[PDB]
């Protein structure tokens, strides 16, 4: 189980999520300035308006 992580577009970076942890997720919203997208591992939420999207697949953080 490893998830990618990549800050806003940028370069991708891997993370392994462990600890606790088997899934892997992607949030973004703007805000303030306005933009801005995270994908670590985690699926958990909630939210409303903002984007959120869970995957647990082989690298399904794409």
């Amino acid at each position: 189980l490893e998830c990618h992580n990549q800050q806003s577009s940028q370069t991708p970076t891997t993370t392994g999520c462990s600890g606790g942890e088997t899934n892997c997720y992607k949030k973004r919203w703007r805000d303030h300035r306005g933009y801005r997208t995270e994908r670590g591992c985690g699926c958990p939420s909630v939210k409303n308006g903002i984007e959120i999207n869970c995957c647990t697949t082989d690298r399904c953080n794409n």
